[PDB]
């Protein structure tokens, strides 16, 4: 394989530097492994393991056993929250500290891991919402792309009555939630304090359920929505930019990517930014943090951004990598990736607070689980989550 190459490359190494990841597969695994394959053979004898831990969750709860155990590896993957959590232990090294330059990196993926002044991540794979859609089943009947949340819903009923099935498909989750959220002028934070049952979070609630009744709107409780196609008709989707090669290798239809639909057309919906930031830990030997400096330099590279990039829908961190031949060549070839680019400039991030992995899966997102598959109301599903969230801060 590749990891079959790693494992011989860090076993004729002096000094390994262990990189803890959630990639459970396809193409996020493989270009992370074979990006640290050409880094690990530009270096003489120092090197980066890549271990995979599952999932963004399991790998959360695997940092939290390591600061039981006191044994941290050198890097990890991190969401800001994530981030958070770790500097409560002021368990996190300063990035700058290293001398890793950051200059060229986009302030949206930047802002974002600096904490009072202070850099503490490198955006490394990070991902915005885009619409994908099935362009046949728009075309047969004459349907434009939606370019407001009115238009999209429109096309939603008209598509569902016209092919005899729910047509927009998603996941129950906070992550679909924060699109509908965000674009109904929802906000999670009021005057420093966190809201889950807003009226924009109960109208983005009630929007969902409404879809369901409706006929118009699809629950996919089993798997990614690129895992379910070919059961029934589809459409559109929200879905992370980070599936884009997923959706082009499962879709029997011909794929169309486009920007948000949004309150009006002066603007695209704003989409969340999904993925996460390289952090380098304290505890890591002299050595090792010589590595995590040479790695970090080797992924924010122009090239090495460019083929991340292109093998997976990730957005680009770096102007750099615009401006990359290999890049350019991708993208003059198929355009969804200056779409994943021009969405990527519309991005909201949810709060960055320590606590906020377990409110979005075990309480924001069981009350859209409860509304949506157990018809629980909107309103008392999210006071529920409101009070749950309130005794946890
Ligand atoms: N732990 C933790 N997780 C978080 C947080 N905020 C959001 N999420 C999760 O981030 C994923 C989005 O991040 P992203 O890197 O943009 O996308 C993932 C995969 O989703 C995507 N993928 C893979 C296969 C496929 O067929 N389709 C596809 O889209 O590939 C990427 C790597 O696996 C969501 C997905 C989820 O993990 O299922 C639950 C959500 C947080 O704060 N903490």
């Amino acid at each position: 394989k590749p990891e079959d190459v790693i494992k011989e490359q860090c076993a004729r190494a002096k000094v390994v530097a262990e990189l803890w990841h959630g990639f459970t597969g396809g193409a996020p695994k493989a270009a992370l492994e074979n990006l640290v394959v050409e880094f690990n053979k530009a270096q003489q004898g120092r090197c980066v393991r890549p271990v995979p831990q599952g999932g963004y969750r399991d790998l959360s709860t695997k940092i939290k056993a390591a600061f039981a155990a006191g044994k941290v590896p050198t890097m990890a993957q991190a969401f800001e929250n994530n981030i958070a959590l770790y500097l409560e232990a002021k368990a996190l090294l300063p990035i700058e500290s290293l001398g890793v330059k950051l200059q060229g990196v986009n302030l949206t993926f930047l802002n974002a891991v600096r904490f009072g002044g202070v850099v503490y991540g490198v955006p490394f794979n990070k991902s915005i919402q885009v619409l994908y859609y099935n362009k046949d089943l728009l075309k047969k009947h004459g349907v434009p792309v939606p370019a407001t949340l009115e238009e999209f819903v429109a096309a939603a009923k008209k598509l569902s009555r016209a092919e005899g099935g729910p047509v927009y498909w998603f996941q129950p989750d906070a992550s679909t939630f924060a699109y509908f959220f965000f674009n109904l002028g929802g906000s999670y934070l009021k005057d420093g304090k966190l809201v889950l049952n807003s009226k924009e979070a109960v109208e983005a609630l009630t929007l969902l359920q409404n879809g369901v009744k409706e006929g118009w709107a699809k629950p996919i409780t089993s798997g990614y929505i690129n895992q379910n196609l070919g059961s029934g008709p589809y459409a559109f989707s929200v879905d992370t930019s980070a599936g884009y090669t997923a959706y082009l290798r499962a879709a029997k239809f011909d794929l169309g990517v486009a920007t948000l639909p949004g309150r009006t057309k002066g603007q695209p919906g704003y989409g969340l930014v999904q993925g996460t930031n390289l952090v380098v830990f304290r505890q890591a030997s002299k050595e090792e943090q010589a590595v995590a400096k040479d790695f970090l330099e080797f992924v924010l590279s122009p090239r090495a951004q460019a083929v991340f990039a292109t093998a997976t829908g990730y957005v680009p961190v770096t102007e750099g990598a615009l401006k990359d031949p290999v890049y350019q060549a991708y993208a003059a070839e198929n355009p969804d990736y200056a779409t994943i680019v021009r969405q990527s400039r519309y991005a909201k991030f949810e709060p960055a607070l320590a606590e906020w992995e377990q409110i979005r899966f075990d309480i924001l997102g069981q009350a859209i689980k409860e509304a949506i598959l157990n018809k629980a109301d909107p309103k008392a599903a999210l006071d529920r989550a409101q009070k749950l969230a309130e005794d946890l801060l």
